[PDB]
C-alpha cells in the first residue's frame, strides 16, 4: 500500500465514485497535480444517464458534477490520455427518496 506523501500524477476521489442521491447533484474531485492543467475525461453508465458537468475553480481540480435521475449502480469510466485510469472502473450506488 501507498502513503499520502507518494500519490500519483492524476487522481480521482470522493463519495460520488461509490454512492449517490437520486434527483440531487452527485459530485466527486479529480486532481491533475503533475499530469497538467486538465485534459482527462469521463463517461458514466447505469440503468439511466447523466449530464457530466465540471468546474475550473482556482484550486487546481477538475471538479466533476453529474445528476442521477433514477436509482442504480452508476459505473464511472475514468480515462487519462485515451485509456483508463489505474483504479477504473468505479461504481456509484445511487439510493432513492421517491
Amino acid at each position: 500500500g501507498a502513503m499520502v506523501v507518494n500519490c500519483g500524477h492524476v487522481t480521482a476521489y470522493g463519495p460520488g465514485l461509490t454512492h449517490g442521491v437520486v434527483n440531487k447533484p452527485a459530485t466527486f474531485t479529480v486532481n491533475t497535480k503533475d499530469a497538467g492543467e486538465g485534459g482527462l475525461s469521463l463517461a458514466i453508465e447505469g440503468p439511466s444517464k447523466a449530464e457530466i458537468s465540471c468546474t475550473d475553480n482556482q484550486d487546481g481540480t477538475c471538479s466533476v458534477s453529474y445528476l442521477p435521475v433514477l436509482p442504480g449502480d452508476y459505473s464511472i469510466l475514468v480515462k487519462y490520455n485515451e485509456q483508463h485510469v489505474p483504479g477504473s472502473p468505479f461504481t456509484a450506488r445511487v439510493t432513492g427518496d421517491d
